[PDB]
């Protein structure tokens, strides 16, 4: 399924219920909180940016992003990754990934994340998964130049 991938810098520019509500009904609320927390967290600033995948015909199939983890230093969490359902298992979640991981490693040593759901995925990436309460998977620069 051919996407591109781009860079939110209006995030008033895309057509986002489509993703709110299947993400929603879904019990997520991740597109939900990007969306509505967007002018503190807006992602527009050094060493953060959002990413959406967009369809041949100009509809986002996709989002996702990182920015500083909170209270480490060159951390950067990897936040809100979400594919449409119709949209899954067509390559879009990997493009959208490694396109996150080569960006903030420019900026940071490690990238973590939280998900409950999606570890097979994350680990086919090379993340590993770790017992902690904020995050699920961790990666260091190192292994990721390594690979
Ligand atoms: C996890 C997710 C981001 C992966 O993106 P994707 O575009 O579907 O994944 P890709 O097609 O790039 O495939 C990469 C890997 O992701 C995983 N994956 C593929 N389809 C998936 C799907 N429908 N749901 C969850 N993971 C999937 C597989 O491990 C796959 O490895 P493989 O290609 O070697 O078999 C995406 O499916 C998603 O947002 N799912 C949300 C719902 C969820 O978390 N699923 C849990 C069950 S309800």
């Amino acid at each position: 399924m051919d996407v591109t991938i781009e860079r939110v810098n209006d995030f008033d520019g895309y057509n986002w219920l489509p993703l709110l509500a299947k993400s929603s009904q879904e019990g997520f609320q991740l597109v939900e909180r990007m969306l509505r927390n967007r002018r503190e967290e807006s992602f527009q600033e050094d060493g953060e940016a959002m990413f959406v995948a967009l369809s041949t015909t100009n509809q986002v199939l996709a989002c996702g992003g990182y920015m500083k983890q909170s209270g480490q230093a060159r951390t950067g969490r990897i936040r809100h990754v979400y594919v449409l359902p119709e949209a899954r298992s067509h390559g879009i979640g990997t493009a959208l990934l490694e396109k996150i991981m080569s960006e903030a490693f420019l900026t940071y040593d490690r990238l973590v994340l939280y998900s409950e759901q999606a570890d097979p995925f994350y680990q086919g990436l090379g993340f590993q998964l770790v017992s902690g309460e904020k995050i699920t998977h961790t990666l260091d620069k190192t292994a990721f130049a390594d690979s």
